[PDB]
């Protein structure tokens, strides 16, 4: 397993974690983002974080705005907020 | 450092072994994420893997068309090899 390979492996048991594991195809709804966020990014979000800062985060990203985001909208999140995305300006 | 901000310093740093550390913008270009994705996917990708193939993946992703792409474009493409999007098809 190269460095990128475990990293991977990583995230998805992360998004595993609030997510099924058992549907045919695993998404996040709106509440389990939240948590993840918090959890996993907890000096860039926090509990006290505005849940709107956060709602309005989850509809840009649920696209299709169903309710739901999937693993590569979720990591497109996490790279953005990571390497500050530029797209955000 | 939680699991996934511990997963992100991975792919940052696997980014930045063929991109810059240097430059204002860090990009990959096409031969050099050719390059990443031969030596980190070793399993999906090889050095036998088409060149063709190769080119028309890097087409996709660098979607300005100016030979480059950057970490969250990289990211998106490694989290769609791992967990194989239905975008695909
Ligand atoms: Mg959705
Ligand atoms: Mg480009």
């Amino acid at each position: 397993m190269s460095d990128t390979q475990k990293a991977m492996a990583m995230l998805i048991a992360t998004f595993h974690k609030y997510s099924g594991k058992e549907g045919d195809k695993l998404t996040l709804s709106k509440g389990e983002l939240k948590e993840l966020l918090t959890a996993e990014m907890s000096d860039v979000f926090g509990k006290t974080t505005d849940k709107a800062s956060l709602d309005n985060i989850f509809k840009d990203l649920d696209a299709n705005a169903d309710g739901s985001v999937d693993f590569q909208e979720y990591i497109t999140l996490i790279a953005c907020i990571t390497m500050l995305c530029n797209e955000f300006f």
